[PDB]
């Protein structure tokens, strides 16, 4: 209930996407956790 990232929808501009990807990356990080 990272509620989630947010994604515009496509491509906001030639980077957003980048940004955006960074946001979920964090997201996963957070959930995964490994443990172990």
């Amino acid at each position: 209930a990272p509620l989630e990232p947010e994604y515009p929808g496509d491509n906001a501009t030639p980077e957003q996407m980048a940004q955006y990807a960074a946001e979920l990356r964090r997201y996963i990080n957070m959930l995964t956790r490994p443990r172990y």
